């Protein structure tokens, strides 16, 4: 069926591409694209979807974010600045490609290249999150997951930082409003690290709704932004939410700390503001396998296909996840492969009944707590309550009914 889930890829993304990459014998190799992409053929989850076809975003699309300085250094090709030659143009090419131990050939990652081509490999992944997020925000595809890096959410107006470039969510939200005039956009970063590149790009705007949860600690963990307290400003105030954990890892948060946020807070805010389109910024650095300067947190993968069943409750379902931080490959793999799985529609295998039963940690709770406290000024659905914050999921349910 076409009206299904979209998934966009490509390999021009890519560093270097191996068959047999995901392997199962041995060797390691073979980066997290790769890996997911892989393992959603395996699964035959791609064989389900609709696999949509990319491309490089014009320099104009990147401009919806970026300053024109930033894009024409990072954005074009460098090689067309140094006036074609022959002898010269020939020497660089030898110095980008070299062959490795499988017989493939791949992009020299240790020579100036590397970063190079992946502002290249950014200009790619804001084009396919461009091309994924219209073809469902139009009817085409009723969902969406962009296989796609570097990463964009740290990178700022005139600043890359982070693995960042472009900030493909944050353009192709800029895109729906200039071109489908989309009256209200969701953005939901659940990267375990503050998307400060999106936040800055909507800050003074109420049209989209932005919700980071990231582990913040009290401004010690990078990118050292995202407080609480930043709500947004003139007509935005309000439509920047920070669900920021502190408090360290006494003990570390998990599934139970996160399902209790969107129970209290995500879908609260969101099942209010109500959007046309939920675009989600979908790193899974927060997984376990990520140690605490990464990391820290211990998430399970399947919790990431309910936390998108959930999102996909919202704009009747009109989702868009795309790939951004994440390390461990069967970490981002497993997680990958629960969000694609929810977004077809499958019926998700049951949370461990550990986690249904558990109550979220204090800190959380107490993250969780100030964050309804300075945005009860702003959302009518903080303001009839007292919170249940600290209650399980199990908990939650059982105290709803009578
Ligand atoms: O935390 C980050 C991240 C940058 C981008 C991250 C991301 O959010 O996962 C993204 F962008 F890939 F999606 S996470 N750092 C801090 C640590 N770090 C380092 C380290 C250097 C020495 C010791 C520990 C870390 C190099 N580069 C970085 C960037
Ligand atoms: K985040
Ligand atoms: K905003
Ligand atoms: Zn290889
Ligand atoms: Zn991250």
């Amino acid at each position: 069926p076409r009206f299904t889930t979209g998934l966009v890829y490509d390999t021009l993304m890519l560093k270097h591409q191996c068959t047999c990459g995901s392997s199962s014998s041995h060797p390691e190799h073979a980066g997290r694209i790769q890996s997911i992409w892989s393992r959603l053929q395996e699964t035959g989850l791609r064989g389900k979807c609709e696999c949509i076809r990319g491309r490089k975003a014009t320099l104009e699309e990147l401009q919806t974010v970026h300053s024109e300085a930033h894009t024409l250094l990072y954005g074009t090709n460098p090689l067309n600045r140094q006036k074609l030659d022959s002898k010269k143009l020939l020497g660089s090419l030898a110095s980008v490609f070299v062959r490795l131990p499988c017989g493939g050939v791949g992009v020299d990652s240790d020579t100036i290249w590397n970063e190079v081509h992946s502002a290249g490999a950014a200009r790619l992944a804001v084009g396919c999150v461009v091309e994924l997020v219209f073809k469902v925000a139009t009817g085409e595809l009723k969902n969406g997951f962009a296989v796609v890096r570097p990463p964009g959410h740290h990178a700022e107006e005139s600043t890359p930082m982070g693995f960042c470039y472009f900030n493909s969510v944050a353009v192709a939200a800029k895109l729906l409003q200039q071109r489908l005039s989309v009256s209200k956009i969701l953005i939901v970063d659940w990267d375990v690290h503050h998307g400060n590149g999106t936040q800055q790009a909507f800050y003074s705007d109420p049209s989209v709704l932005y919700m980071s949860l990231h582990r913040y600690d009290d401004g010690n963990f990078f990118p050292g932004s995202g407080a609480p307290d930043e709500v947004g400003t003139g007509p935005g105030v309000g439509f920047n939410v920070n669900m920021a954990f502190t408090g360290g890892l006494d003990p570390p948060m998990g599934d139970a700390e996160y399902l209790a946020a969107f129970r209290t807070v995500v879908m609260p805010i969101a099942s209010e503001f109500a959007p046309d389109v939920v675009l989600v910024s979908s790193g899974f650095d927060a997984v376990e396998g990520h140690p605490t300067p990464l990391g820290g947190y211990n998430l399970s993968a399947r919790c990431f296909g309910y936390l998108t069943k959930q999102l996909m409750g919202l704009a009747g379902g009109r989702i868009v996840l795309a790939l951004e931080g994440g390390h461990d490959l069967t970490a981002i793999c497993d997680a990958s492969e629960a969000c694609v799985s929810a977004l077809l529609g499958n019926e998700l295998d049951p949370l461990p009944e550990k986690v249904l039963q558990q109550r979220p940690n204090a800190n959380a709770v107490r993250s969780m707590e100030k964050v309804m406290e300075i945005h009860s000024k702003y959302w009518r659905c903080l303001q009839r309550t007292t919170s249940t914050a600290g209650r399980s999921l199990i908990e939650a349910q059982t105290c709803e009914n009578e």
